[PDB]
């Protein structure tokens, strides 16, 4: 029993983190096979970052200007290219610790672990979600750019995120590992405001299932609802619309608990309308939305 | 910016987890040097667990009854002893992945990372605290016993916890790595009830500092208090008494923010008396008490 916000074990990814220095800027790179991936803003002076022309800035850079250090050993750079907003530094040595890996582009609502690094050294690991506004709510200080987000399927690491930007509101923007930003954000120090941070309805319901499975049941009630009725209340409270696809995805948790998805919807409706009344659910005073249905089944069944 | 519940990177500990089977019971062991550490209840039948005599049960066990598997390779057991509530299985091979390590016994209020494992395989990592009642609030299913709690100081892993027991109330009890239970708990299926789960006052204050550092400031007020006055309000709300030692420990966060510890005490007093009024602090609707002052400085300065 018990239910915790849980990160993937980080060893496989720890084995891929290096330090990248270009001029006076140090941040993190990802070493997979003979390629090191890093944010292209490594080539910027703080000055450049106001309106950088990356193709023009890159012309002034040679392979020998990209200092790549794995622990205390230097790596030899034999090539460099820009793909979107990442640099790919080709090195003469394949990472001997390369795990099986994929590059995946996740959807909003999907969760992943972040290994926060500084100067290519891991500081900690925590669980995130891609927000509906395509931001993430991270912990990232100067030097943490190039930290990555990942899922693990048994022995295969799926890299979904590389950290690039803090918005003036203290939320975070980055890319997939092809260097394409999640959402409308750019690697430029400009006016960029996040949209509405809506709540991931399907994740909340999954977490309500996790609560029942673990003994927290006070919020169960005698009511049901419809998708359309529920969605009226979702709209008013800035929750994502619930689709039949979301209902279908919650089917296994429905099966295990014997609580129909739409009955659990009626519980969530009352919680939105009435509040918690100073009570808690799995040690939280608000409705948690950074557990996917997949996360809940994984943790409640003990997958490794 | 940003502040997240953050676990230590888990690679160093992943490299120490093995599977231990005695009869029909499988759980996790910790392989450091040529010793595998595991809960002595591995030798129990579910039946034994009502009133086990461990010395008598152990007589019926030989080295060859302890099946120890590191990934897919079996380890040869050449010795076994009981120390308190752990078994030490001597193996003929030193773990080549042994990190620098210590065994430490932590105090209530101190935090640590747990690497949840099943059949010697890591499933995830999360941050905990030793509760004032000497329980922890974990996520532990059947097969997770022998999972360990740790801190990392740069390159040295300090092992503080091994998972042994779930109480009927869904909270968790275990040992240090000398096999001594935290608190009054025993490895017996009996009536064991946790005491008052009081709030770790010094941790809450540390987290309030983390909030100010990261821009969440609405709860700052025009008031101050005294240790004695604050402690009257702490008592009523089941908070640990605040000592001068705790004030001294918060000094650096005091220095950095320029908010006197006793002013921050007056903020915490008003929050206890008035509630959150539907507002949040670092994305939480309750006062977080599983960040130590040390955790807050570490994360806010980016130590690796
Ligand atoms: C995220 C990361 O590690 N970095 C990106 C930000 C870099 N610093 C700056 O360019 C900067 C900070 C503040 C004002 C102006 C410029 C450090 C590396
Ligand atoms: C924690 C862990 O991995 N284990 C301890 C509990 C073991 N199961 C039992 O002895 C048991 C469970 C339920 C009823 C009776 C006995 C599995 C291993």
């Amino acid at each position: 029993s018990g239910f915790r916000k849980m990160a993937f074990p980080s060893g496989k990814v720890e084995g891929c983190m290096v330090q990248v220095t270009c001029g006076t800027t140090t941040l993190n790179g990802l070493w997979l096979d003979d390629v090191v991936y890093c944010p292209r803003h490594v080539i910027c002076t703080s000055e450049d970052m106001l309106n950088p022309n990356y193709e023009d800035l890159l012309i002034r850079k040679s392979n020998h200007n990209f200092l790549v250090q794995a622990g205390n050993v230097q790596l030899r750079v034999i090539g460099h290219s820009m793909q979107n907003c990442v640099l790919k530094l080709k090195v003469d040595t394949a990472n001997p610790k390369t795990p099986k890996y994929k590059f995946v582009r996740i959807q909003p609502g999907q969760t992943f672990s972040v290994l926060a690094c500084y100067n290519g050294s891991p500081s900690g690991v925590y669980q995130c979600a891609m927000r509906p506004n395509f931001t993430i709510k991270g912990s990232f200080l100067n030097g943490s750019c190039g930290s990555v987000g990942f899922n693990i399927d048994y022995d295969c690491v799926s890299f979904c995120y590389m950290h690039h930007m803090e918005l003036p509101t203290g939320v975070h923007a980055g890319t997939d590992l092809e260097g394409n930003f999640y959402g409308p954000f750019v690697d430029r120090q400009t006016a960029q405001a996040a949209g509405t941070d809506t709540t991931i309805t399907v994740n909340v319901l999954a977490w309500l299932y996790a609560a029942v499975i673990n003994g927290d049941r006070w919020f169960l009630n005698r009511f049901t609802t419809t998708l359309n009725d529920f969605n009226l209340v979702a709209m008013k409270y800035n929750y994502e619309p619930l689709t039949q696809d979301h209902v279908d995805i919650l089917g296994p948790l429905s099966a295990q608990t014997g609580i129909a998805v739409l009955d659990m919807c009626a519980s969530l409706k009352e919680l939105l309308q009435n509040g918690m009344n100073g009570r808690t659910i799995l040690g939280s005073a608000l409705l948690e939305d950074e557990f996917t249905p997949f996360d809940v089944v994984r943790q409640c069944s003990g997958v490794t």
